[PDB]
């Protein structure tokens, strides 16, 4: 079963980038954040051209997820129970069936956060990292299989940046979001309800994979970005994953999303 996230940033904008992704990954289970388009514009024929079933949630020029998945859930919802209009434009959460179990798949398009002092989006950060570990300890179980994908908008480890130490020392100065302490004790606590970073497990010393490039200061040109797009995986799963990556190529078409996709193959 292979799972690939991608941060498309205007769907209606890039058909072309999601095309490469079927043909060349011939994915099962396709998780699009940034898609940011109404209900009504959605590209639902186009989808359905393509072979997959889709359930999807956002609003005009705004936020946006929606999972494209080969075979048909047995549940899939938008947001988490109980969440506000605003995080059901960002959350899509399923139950894939599996031969002998389900897995549950939260596609999620976390906020990110600007900096540190901005009174409003700093909080509703912290506020949707504390609903997800929520969700976690009180509905599932480490033992279960679970796959938490989509744009984090955080760095785990300094692994993760590439954008230069004088850059990194700058934005904690200054308290922009992305590898605050505060954000990575957010990233720390919900590895530790049983999380595996899944790319990170299989490429444990690669400082030079990123997911994220700036789109003015050109730095996909020279490699400059952060790893803030994920595959988290608990324990039964994790141990399957044969196979990882970030796609420079799609990265690197015309008119690309500033996210390149990254993905996840899992097979016994």
């Amino acid at each position: 079963m292979k799972f690939v996230s991608f941060n498309i940033n205007g769907l209606r904008a890039r058909p072309h980038q999601l095309e490469a992704i079927v043909e060349k990954h011939q994915p099962d289970v396709i998780g699009l954040q940034e898609t940011k388009v109404h209900d009504d514009m959605f590209p639902l024929e186009e989808v359905a051209k393509l072979g997959y079933n889709v359930f999807y949630h956002g609003q005009k020029g705004h936020y946006g997820v929606a999972l494209l998945t080969k075979e048909t859930p047995i549940a899939v919802r938008r947001g988490f129970p109980g969440d506000d209009e605003e995080a059901q434009r960002r959350i899509i959460m399923a139950e894939i069936p599996s031969l002998l179990g389900n897995v549950t798949v939260i596609n999620g398009y976390f906020p990110q956060g600007e900096s540190r002092d901005h009174p409003i989006k700093f909080p509703a950060k912290a506020q949707f990292y504390q609903n997800l570990q929520n969700y976690l300890e009180t509905e599932l179980k480490r033992d279960n299989p679970v796959l938490i994908m989509g744009d984090m908008n955080i760095s785990p480890t300094d692994l993760d940046i590439g954008i230069g130490e004088e850059n990194r020392k700058r934005w904690l100065r200054t308290g922009k979001c992305s590898f605050l302490p505060e954000e990575r004790e957010w990233m720390d606590r919900l590895m530790s309800w049983g999380l595996v970073d899944t790319f990170r497990h299989a490429n444990p010393q690669t400082a030079d994979r990123f997911s994220w490039f700036d789109y003015r200061s050109k730095g996909f040109d020279d490699n400059r970005g952060l790893r803030i797009d994920l595959l988290l995986a608990s324990q039964p799963l994790a141990e399957c994953c044969v196979e990882t990556g970030i796609d420079y190529e799609i990265r690197s078409m015309e008119k690309p999303s500033d996210h390149a996709p990254v993905w996840a193959t899992f097979r016994r």
